[PDB]
C-alpha cells in the first residue's frame, strides 16, 4: 500500500495527487497527477485488469496540469514508504495524448513500455526486486524520457506490481500512478501502443507466480519494451 506524493522534474517539485487528503475535499487543487478513488492506498488486482481501473488506478481522471520535461530528461517519482514485503517489478509506460492530456479519454490511451525492472537477485528467495531498489532509493524511482520518441503531451503510467500474494489467481497487486508530461525534443518514433486493458492478464507468468521458491528467471509483465 502506497502512492506517489511528489514528482521532481528539472529543479522543482510538482505535488502529486494526495489520495489521503484530496478526496476528502469538495474543492481539491489542480495537479499534474491524475485523481483516483484509491483512498485505501490499495491496488487493482487481476479481477480489474479488463476494467478501466487498471489504466490509471480506480476511478481515475486526468490531472488538470502538464509538466514539461527537458529532452532525455529525468522524472523522479517519490512514493510513500514502500513495504519491503511488497516485492515486485516497477514498470513505466507512455501514451500520447494527441492534444491536452487534461481532456483525454483514458480508455483510448495506447501505452508503450519505456522502462521495466523486475527480479534483480534471487540469492535469498523471495529475492531482491525493483521494488527493493525503489526502497533503497528512499522510496523514489527515476524514469528517463527517451530522446527518440515524438515530442508532445503524454501520460506517464508508473507502476509497482506487488507479488507477495501472487501465488493465487488475482493475487498480484497493481499500483499504477499517472501523471501528465510535455515531452520535448527532436525524436520521431511513434511506438506501437497497447490499450490499458490489454496490458495484463491474470494468468501471465510474471503475474500468477510463487516468488517464495527459487526463480530461474522472471518475465516482467506487459507488452514488449520500446528500445529506441
Ligand atoms: C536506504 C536508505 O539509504 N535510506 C536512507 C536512510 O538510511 C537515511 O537515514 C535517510 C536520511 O534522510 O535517507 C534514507
Ligand atoms: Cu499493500
Ligand atoms: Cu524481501
Ligand atoms: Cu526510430
Amino acid at each position: 500500500h502506497g502512492f506517489v506524493q511528489n514528482i521532481v522534474i528539472d529543479g522543482k517539485n510538482y505535488g502529486g495527487y494526495l489520495v489521503n487528503q484530496y478526496p476528502y475535499m469538495s474543492n481539491p487543487p489542480e495537479v499534474i497527477a491524475w485523481s483516483t478513488t484509491a483512498t485505501d492506498l490499495g491496488f487493482v488486482d487481476g479481477t480489474g485488469y479488463q476494467t478501466p481501473d487498471i489504466i490509471c488506478h480506480r476511478g481515475a481522471k486526468p490531472g488538470a496540469l502538464t509538466a514539461p520535461v527537458s529532452p532525455g530528461g529525468t522524472v523522479e517519482l517519490q512514493w510513500t514508504p514502500w513495504p519491503d514485503s511488497h516485492h515486485g517489478p516497477v514498470i513505466n509506460y507512455l501514451a500520447p495524448c494527441n492534444g491536452d492530456c487534461s481532456t483525454v479519454d483514458k480508455t483510448q490511451l495506447e501505452f508503450f513500455k519505456i522502462a521495466e525492472s523486475g527480479l534483480i537477485n534471487d540469492d535469498n528467495p523471495p529475492g531482491i526486486w525493483a521494488s527493493d531498489n525503489l526502497i533503497a532509493a528512499n522510496n523514489s524511482w527515476t524514469v528517463t524520457i527517451p530522446t527518440t520518441i515524438a515530442p508532445g503531451n503524454y501520460v506517464l503510467r508508473h507502476e509497482i506490481i506487488a507479488l507477495h500474494s501472487a501465488q493465487n489467481q488475482d493475487g498480484a497487486q497493481n499500483y499504477p500512478q499517472c501523471i501528465n508530461l510535455q515531452v520535448t525534443g527532436g525524436g520521431s518514433d511513434n511506438p506501437a501502443g497497447t490499450l490499458g486493458t490489454a496490458l495484463y492478464h491474470d494468468t501471465d507468468p510474471g503475474i500468477l507466480i510463487n516468488i517464495y521458491q527459487k526463480l530461474s528467471s522472471y518475465i516482467i509483465p506487459g507488452p514488449p519494451l520500446y528500445t529506441g
